[PDB]
């Protein structure tokens, strides 16, 4: 047989034992592998061969096996260490043969030295020890871009092992949520890098948390220079994911420059919404004392908490503050609490040396850096001087609320733009005499010097009207409102009123929302009453409850009734009486004006057909109209068909307009005054205030009457200049056709000293008060004419 | 027999050749790893089982070793490759015997399914390259105490090796090479003595620094709960106090919101005062052009740089830019600089992603953050809008210079402060129609409606004049200066109109600023000739070059003259005659008024003095005066002087002043005006822009003339409605002892209508045309009396 000789020259050993366990065949490997000789082997026994931990406890397995019978010999299939003569003992890999020959069992056995192999194995076992113990996800991938090789980490974040998460793509059984947009194809693209890349996906794990992972893919290159793997290391990103929010955060409030407390709240926000269930505060050192900055308005206990504290340092390293953070001990990892207080650490820092600058410096400047207005101090320096002077300001602290949803929706960069277009609103509806200041953040001050109430009424609802239309921002209306609280004393001192103001715009912020309140609710009040006032008034006009007193004019030498004025009177059952020169201002602020307009002319109309269909003949009938009544361009409709319902064409009714309207420039009231005109209603004009450029100007825009206002009539007796107006005025009414009307004479040397210029017609108590319309034909059957 | 039973049922396969290369052995074994059975592979030749690849070149080596004849052979020794019958391939070990008996040589291939040893091999390859790539040092220690298997950053941060730290330890040895830190005894024999420790080292490395390690030690246990192995990791203490103090320098200086290429140089700096000796740089990314945004100016040239790149990715979405940092080969750990690399693309996509904000900022807000203006956006789209509307804009380009004095003397802050000092002053100047804007810094631009150099140039003066008065800022004055630059023409668009004013603008600033130029030739022509014109005017004022030209007024009946008004005339070599209406206007806006005051009343008295001397009666004279004359508390002063040094006591003088005067309401002017009364000098009003209250009020504080104006008497012939005027007027005149100067006389027609209402006095063409001083007694002996 020349296996014998293949064996002798072969690499591995062969060591053939026959029925009485004594070695048959010895080739030259075999010394190497035992430090034994052929000679002194063969024909021995096999005890030199066996480990000494059992040498004689062998024979019995070889026994055991001979009477078996099998073909296969399934033992000795395991790597096993086997003892040398000087008793080194190397790891052996062993193949048995049983061969029945002659009706004798032999052995034959390959032994191979497993010490290579078996380096190798324990070389992976220290690998394998080495990659399971830093608990980082690490898989390696072919070119063909599938797992390969994963490790204990990948195993726990993910639930997949060896077995099933091998040879498939890493998305295929790591697909993205239903979001398909960019993470599914970043992830299917970082896989077909070919040079070192990483990215951040969301991978759904086996049961189906939402994971957000780090993957860094890098490619090992062979000695001939190619792609031989890519390794993919996952990093678990939820808590990097957390504090990388925090510093965008943090850096949006900070780059956008917020106040100090604020800016406190936020990190404490920050930090408690990455470490749940904590507690935060946070301390300043101002002269080597701690100063509470902020903390979170969560105190609850816990047990067993450990608490954390970082000494805020300086940029040189001089202590700056405390930064404490108390939590539940094994709830967070105190690592990542220190990670966390050390990057808040260095966000406070900066704060810090932020608001110390500021610190010595806020009360040396005047003026706010960022809206240009200026600041606390300037408004105090402001309110001493106006005190000092003895002058008592009214001041309006103004909160501008609803601020948090821009500051929530867009940021505090568009949010401070918010407040710029407010304050710009405040500057393009400002007025000379007004002191517009920042004190803290949404609140201003406005610093005013007028007096009366309704002055009042009127500021703080045209300073609540204005941001009532919608504050633009990125296409993005903000229905901001406004809280205002107006102190005023006859005088306190500058901390009393801005105490007293924030009193009353704190109270209106915190019960509900916009509007406004005096502190002193004796002044407030005073606002209630007139608008229960204001509110009788207008359902008295849609109840019709109002009337009108007749007021006859006469002529100078005829004693004839040249017409009657009709002037508005009201009797409420709470209120009494309530005079024309009280609630017609109200009207004018209400927005009544319009409907006393229309109503007056309706029932003037309606009082002119009861008076003609007995037999009256009312020559003419004077209706007060205002400014609003005329600039509405719907006059001439209802005022024609007053004239056509009745029967009473305008040759007889008068209309007298205030002589703001003549004094308003307006090419529209113009023409609409022309087209009245041309109806055939006649037209006065009450007071001198306008010139007499204007009255020419009224001559070419024709009218009828002008009106010596009781004003002047009453220093007629006195002031013997002023008698040069009524002679002009005279003079013009007989020179191009004009009445001259004169009013509030009450005596008969009053009305004597008129008749020399020979005044057209006069209007007073001289002659009648205003009389009820129900006597009004028993005047004219019974007084006229007066002479 | 030995030689065929004994491999035909063991493990290895048994393949033997002929002389005639012909397969004689095939065994099961064998068979699993080739497909074929004992029927195929016996007689027929080896082609078949070598691989199809190799099928040519492999019979060669056979007869070759034939040939040799060498006992061993060494060929073959390392893994093969095998195709199947199938077609599949598998990893074999192999190992080969010859032999040479009965004069004929074999060969026998023993065989081995080496897929399971090669996959070992692979795995190992596979986790040396994952611990390679585990980012952290890692060593594995055996019982016997000593050092097995290392990692990359590990000889990355200490420079030792796996051939030099294997089968020795230096770890016992080299712990404590000079410095002992008292725990050589712990890593001794505590170290695998108890479980679970750490501590920090001073362990060296193969230059011998000093750096602080962690060693973190963990027992791994077998089955028996036994020391099977030890894994301790380290960290450079070092090394993650300067990770830690990268991100807060970095995070601390993107909060001081720098530019965007400063911030770039400041990531630079930060990286390569981390890893010294390297050079850094970043880019951003624009519509997929990556750009250059900054570079480390250490251009010298880095010897084996290894360059790391970095993608910057936001929070969601397309990369943003790139980082690349090239470091000398061996200078710092590949996790070090993954680990920097990391952390500053973080930083580098917050950067991106706020210069990103900041770019919506100054594209979409339009108002300034720092003084409440509106900016150059808003300043577009109002420009467009009213050339839209086609109305020409006169744009103002201010330049505040001299602000790096307050900037070196009091920092930023104030600098802040004075910026917004100024804008408040500009504020506080503002005009309704006027439009405030702030392009940049520096420089601001107003826009306005009105077009005429006479309002340009009042309004340049008054905003260069605003900032006369130093700015107080720290109780310190700070003189600050404006140049101006001017832009109008008529019909062209915002960039021509600012890129003009700009131009202006630079032009005076490089020159020196402190004043303001018009744009374009012609403009700075026409103010130069104004200005000399003006200079002119002044020196002709002091050396008296100019004349009186006296006109006379006509009494309406008897013919007699009622006074002679002085007129300024003025006769310069170079301009010829100037007009009054040329130069007066030119005195308002220099101020030369009150010179031209104080010589008309000085020269008429001295003319009027003359005239008396001989026989010439002139019963009234009448001097023009402005209303700045009369606003300055020395008036009577020179008037009592011109009086009482010629006899001319004022009952013959006369004084006229500007309608506007009236329209204003000063109680000091007031007095001042009823002390001159008190000393008999008349009074007279021209033009009717005062209303009649505004007369009367002017009866009380009494005159003596009232001119009707020629632009009414020329009207006076067409519309005949302002005939009432007169008559009005006139009715007055005679009511209060007035005279009414009927001005503008042209026809016989024109006085004849006007002495039916009876004027008192008519002066104009149709009786005589102003005459100078030299014939004016002729006229007075030759004329009147006229009738
Ligand atoms: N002491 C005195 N007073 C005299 C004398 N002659 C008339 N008066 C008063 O003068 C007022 C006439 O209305 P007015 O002067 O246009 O001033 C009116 C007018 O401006 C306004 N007004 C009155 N009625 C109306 C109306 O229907 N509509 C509107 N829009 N305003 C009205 O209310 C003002 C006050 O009206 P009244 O309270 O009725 O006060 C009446 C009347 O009582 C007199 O010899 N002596
Ligand atoms: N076409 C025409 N013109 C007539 C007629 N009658 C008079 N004039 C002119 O009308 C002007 C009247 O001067 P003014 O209206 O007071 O307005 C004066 C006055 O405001 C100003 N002015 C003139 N002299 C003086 C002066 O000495 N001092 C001051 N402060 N202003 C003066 O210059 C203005 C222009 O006066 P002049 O150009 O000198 O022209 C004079 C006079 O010559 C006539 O029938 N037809
Ligand atoms: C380092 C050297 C050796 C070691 C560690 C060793 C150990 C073992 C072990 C563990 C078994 C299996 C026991 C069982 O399955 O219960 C076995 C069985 C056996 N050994 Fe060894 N032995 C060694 C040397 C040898 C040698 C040189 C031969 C030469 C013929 C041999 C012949 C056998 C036989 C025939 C069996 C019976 C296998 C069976 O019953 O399945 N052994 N020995
Ligand atoms: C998949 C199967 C086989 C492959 C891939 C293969 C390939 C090779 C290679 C690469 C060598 C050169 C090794 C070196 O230079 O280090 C070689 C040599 C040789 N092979 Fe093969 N072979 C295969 C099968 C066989 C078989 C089955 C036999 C004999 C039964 C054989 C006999 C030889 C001989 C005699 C040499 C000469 C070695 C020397 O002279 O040093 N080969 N073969
Ligand atoms: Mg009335
Ligand atoms: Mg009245
Ligand atoms: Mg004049
Ligand atoms: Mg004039």
């Amino acid at each position: 047989g020349i296996f014998f000789p293949a064996l002798e020259q072969n690499m591995m050993g062969a060591v053939l034992i026959n029925e009485n366990d004594e070695v048959m065949f010895f080739n030259p490997a075999a010394e190497k592998l035992w430090g034994y000789k052929r000679e002194e082997v063969i024909g021995n026994n096999i005890d030199m061969l066996i480990p000494r931990d059992l040498r004689p406890a062998h024979p019995e397995y070889i026994r055991h096996n001979r009477e078996g019978g099998k073909a296969r010999v399934e033992g000795m299939s395991a790597e096993l260490q086997l003892e040398k003569k000087d008793g080194s003992k190397i790891w052996t890999r062993f193949a048995l043969s049983k061969v029945s020959a002659e009706g004798k069992v032999y052995y034959l056995a390959l032994v191979r030295d497993a010490s290579v192999e078996m380096a190798q194995k324990e070389q992976t076992r220290q690998l394998i020890i080495a990659v399971d113990h830093l608990d980082r996800p690490v898989i390696v991938l072919d070119p063909e871009r599938h797992i390969v090789q994963c490790n204990r980490a990948f195993t726990e974040m993910f639930g997949y092992c060896i077995s099933e998460a091998s040879g498939m793509q890493p998305d295929t059984l790591l697909n993205t949520p239903e979001f398909p947009a960019d993470n599914r194809i970043r992830l299917q693209q970082l896989l077909w890098k070919t040079a070192r890349d990483q990215d951040e996906f969301l991978l759904l794990t086996r049961t189906g948390e939402k994971i957000w992972i780090k993957a860094s893919i890098s490619p090992v290159y062979d000695v001939l220079a190619h792609l031989q793997n890519l390794v993919m290391t996952f990093s678990d990103i939820t808590e990097e994911r957390q504090i990388r929010q925090l510093e965008g955060n943090i850096l949006a409030a900070m780059c956008s420059s917020p106040p100090f407390h604020e800016m406190g709240e936020i990190i404490c926000r920050n930090i408690e919404s990455v470490l749940n269930e904590s507690h935060v505060s946070l301390f300043a050192l101002r002269n080597g004392m701690p100063i509470h900055w902020a903390s979170s308005s969560h105190g609850a206990e816990i047990q067993n908490a450990q608490s954390w504290s970082a000494t805020i340092r300086q940029r040189d390293g001089a202590p700056a503050g405390i930064l404490q953070i108390k939590t539940s001990s094994g709830a967070e990892t105190s690592a990542f609490i220190e990670r966390v207080a050390d990057i808040s650490q260095h966000m406070a820092a900066l704060a810090l040396e932020q608001e110390k600058s500021r610190q010595h410096i806020e009360q040396l400047i005047q003026f706010d850096p960022m809206t240009g207005l200026p600041n606390r101090n300037n408004l105090h320096n402001y309110l001493d001087d106006l005190v000092d002077k003895a002058v008592s300001p009214v001041v309006y602290l103004i909160g501008v609320d609803h601020i948090q949803d821009v500051i929530d929706s867009l940021g505090y960069a568009w949010a401070d733009q918010a407040l710029l277009e407010v304050v710009n609103r405040f500057r393009e509806k400002l007025k000379p005499d007004q002191y517009l200041c920042r004190i803290e953040g949404t609140q201003f001050v406005l610093v005013s010097l007028e007096n009366d109430v309704s002055n009042i009424t009127q500021i703080a609802d045209e300073l609540r009207n204005v941001v009532s239309k919608p504050i633009m921002i990125d296409d993005k209306p903000f229905p901001l409102t406004l809280s205002i609280g107006i102190s005023y004393d006859l005088g306190k001192n500058r901390d009393y009123l801005l105490s007293t103001a924030h009193n009353a715009m704190d109270y209106i912020r915190k019960n509900g929302g916009n509007g406004w309140q005096f502190f002193s609710p004796a002044m407030n009040e005073m606002v209630k009453e007139r608008l229960v006032l204001g509110a009788a008034l207008k359902e008295a006009i849609s109840n019709n409850q109002l009337k009108l007193v007749y007021q006859p004019q006469i002529f100078a030498e005829t004693g004839e009734l040249y017409g009657i004025e009709a002037l508005a009177r009201w009797h409420d059952p709470l209120h009494g009486h309530v005079p024309p020169s009280r609630f017609i201002p109200l009207a004018e602020e209400i927005g009544e004006i319009e409907n006393i307009g229309r109503w007056v002319i309706a029932e003037a109309c309606r009082q002119l057909a009861e008076w003609r269909s007995q037999n009256i003949h009312i020559p003419a009938l004077s209706v007060n109209l205002s400014a609003l009544h005329f600039r509405s361009n719907q006059l001439p409709n209802q005022v024609s068909d007053a004239m056509h319902a009745w029967g009473i064409d305008g040759h007889q009714l008068t209309v007298e307009i205030t002589e703001s309207m003549m004094m308003e420039h307006d090419t529209e009231i113009f023409k609409r005054i022309q087209i009245l005109r041309d109806m055939g209603v006649g037209l006065s004009v009450d007071d001198f205030g306008t010139g007499f450029s204007g009255l020419s100007r009224l001559v070419s825009l024709p009218v009828t009457e002008i009106k010596i206002d009781k004003s002047f009539v009453d220093r007629c007796l006195t002031e013997k200049r002023i008698l040069a107006l009524l002679e002009a005025i005279t003079s013009i009414g007989q020179s191009l056709n004009l009445t001259v009307v004169a009013e509030g004479v009450e005596t008969k040397e009053q009305f004597e000293m008129l008749r020399k210029i020979h005044c057209r017609v006069i209007q007073g108590y001289f002659f009648s008060r205003p009389l009820p319309a129900e006597e009004i034909p028993g005047w004219m059957s019974s007084v006229l004419p007066l002479k």
